């Protein structure tokens, strides 16, 4: 996964392996000081919250395994699975009194190699 957008806001494209330990970053750190701090696995889909107190798993499977930094505002998936890739987006809400949202769109692949394919015209 490499970069391939412009705009008011790029699109993050993230490639791991599955069954690996990943780590989602928002390309910009979080402001001087956040309020809210939330991680959307869907469209419509949330995991956690932070509401500046203590984080918040909306009985997200990822629960247990999984774990967000209100320090940088990361997310670490253990032993992730192909299913996650989707599109990840983290909603935060700004001091000043603003609402940013990001994307990933998560690309998990698989170890196992590959054969050695020729074909002879």
């Amino acid at each position: 996964g490499s970069s391939g957008s412009s705009g008011q806001g790029h699109l993050v494209h993230m490639t791991v392996v599955s069954g690996s330990n990943v780590t989602l970053n928002i390309s910009e750190s979080l402001p001087e000081n956040y309020k809210q701090l939330t991680w959307f696995y869907t469209f419509d889909q949330k995991i956690v919250e932070w509401d500046s107190r203590k984080s918040k798993y909306f009985e997200s499977k990822f629960k247990g395994r999984v774990r967000l930094d209100p320090q940088s505002g990361a997310l670490y998936i253990s032993k992730v699975q192909k299913e996650d890739n989707s599109t990840y987006i983290m909603r935060v809400l700004k001091k000043t009194g603003n609402e940013q949202e990001w994307k990933i769109k998560l690309q998990v692949l698989d170890p196992v190699p590959k054969p050695v394919i020729k074909i002879e015209k």
